């Protein structure tokens, strides 16, 4: 899914290793392109909020178990190439599941539409679904993407996915799309139970927010306002809690938004860019909202391609599903308050691996979950304040 192995130290070539600019909407950051659409920012994330970036702690925090403010993590380039390495590992992890490789798949295929001029018979990119790379004579060249990993601000296991708005559009909740932007660290993990017994697979953490930028890629992220959405989300038994006809309800107004994607591109005759042609872009939504395509060449949504996409990206892609293939131990539920945060290190083979996380074949680890066990493995597991 990385077909190359980055290092931090490694030097920039404008292509995939690079200083970059987000949208604000500033100083340039190093960032790795470890695939198509997906770029891997190992920083500390003083860039998406204006200004949230003091990063040193509140008045007063949460502390154990749910807040955690070390203001020097992800400083050092020996933990900014560990991260990189990190995070690289749990999307090999999650490519190696039959269901993280689809979702992965889904996520690169999940264009953030260019719905970005006032006109409506014109195609024009929001360039806040894009990242300025610098190139060597200090100019800038918008480059479209997907999906980036930075790492956290203050707290440091206040892992989300947030993206950039519009003044009219709810781009996550259109089916237009919106870049996200995941926060994540894999240098530190959740304990649960069911004495502090076991530990979050950062995996299924990562997964998790790579489901929720799924929703937000297809714009159908159902409003903030336990959230429907991470319970979309986490799946599972809680995932019946949900009025089958508040989803009946989305999943219709998700099939009509689609429909006015169609209708968007089938009335399109201008577009905007250097970069590609009106044919070449009206393809790429018409394999993102999975299109059909007439003899006239004329888009429409089918109700029964549309229904398996919507039923992958919300039923099937789920931390439940998830912990099913990953043969792992989680939280059967989203109200099992982690009662630790736990520093840890994925890297090393002896540690963790692709194929079994913690929870290595050929030793203790691989029964009830031992590898997961805070006790057991004490060394993959060091509690914090
Ligand atoms: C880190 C990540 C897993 C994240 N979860 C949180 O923010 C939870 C919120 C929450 C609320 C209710 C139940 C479960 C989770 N914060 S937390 O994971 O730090 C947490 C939750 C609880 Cl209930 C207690 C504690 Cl001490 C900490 C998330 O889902 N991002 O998409
Ligand atoms: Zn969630």
């Amino acid at each position: 899914f990385v077909n190359k192995q980055f290092n931090y130290k490694d030097p920039v070539n404008g292509v995939d290793i690079a200083y970059i600019k987000i949208p604000n909407v500033m100083q340039p950051v190093k960032a790795f392109k470890i695939h198509n659409k997906i770029w891997v920012i190992p920083e500390r994330d003083t860039f998406t909020n204006p200004e949230e970036g003091d990063l040193n702690p509140p008045p007063e925090a949460k502390q154990v178990p749910v807040s955690y403010y070390d203001s020097t993590y992800l400083s050092t380039d020996n933990e900014k190439d560990n991260y990189l390495k990190g995070v690289t590992k749990l999307f090999e992890r999650i490519y190696s599941t039959d269901l993280g490789r689809m979702l992965l798949t889904s996520i690169v295929r999940g264009i953030p539409f260019w719905g970005g001029s006032t006109i409506d018979t014109e195609l024009k990119v929001i360039d806040t679904n894009c990242i300025n790379v610098i190139q060597p004579d200090g100019s800038y060249r918008s480059e479209e993407l997907n999906l980036v990993i930075i790492g956290p601000s203050a707290d440091i296991i206040q892992f989300e996915c947030k993206s950039f708005g519009h003044e009219v559009l709810n781009l996550t909740r259109n089916g237009y799309g919106s870049t996200q932007y995941i926060r994540f660290s894999p240098d530190f993990t959740f304990g649960f139970e069911e004495a502090g017994k076991f530990a979050t697979d950062p995996a299924v953490t990562l997964a998790h927010e790579l489901i929720h930028a799924g929703h937000r890629l297809y714009g159908i992220a159902i409003n903030p306002n336990v959230s429907f959405e991470e319970l979309r989300t986490f799946g599972g038994h809680d995932a019946k809690f949900i009025d089958s006809l508040q989803e009946n309800e989305f999943r219709l107004y998700y099939y009509n938004k689609f429909k006015d994607i169609a209708s968007t591109l089938n009335k399109a005759k201008s577009i905007v860019g250097t970069t590609a042609s009106l044919q070449y872009m009206k393809n790429v939504f018409k394999e993102k909202y999975l299109l059909s395509e007439d003899t006239s060449g004329k888009f429409s949504v089918d109700k029964l391609k549309f229904d398996k996409l919507y039923k992958m990206l919300t039923e099937i892609y789920t931390e439940d599903n998830f912990v099913k293939f990953f043969k792992v131990l989680n939280r059967k539920t989203y109200l099992n308050f982690d009662k630790a945060v736990f520093k840890i290190n994925i890297v090393p083979k002896v540690n963790y691996t692709i194929y079994d996380g913690f929870n290595l074949r050929n030793t203790n680890l691989a029964a009830n979950f031992n590898g997961q066990n805070t006790e057991i493995n004490n060394m993959n597991f060091t509690k914090l304040k």
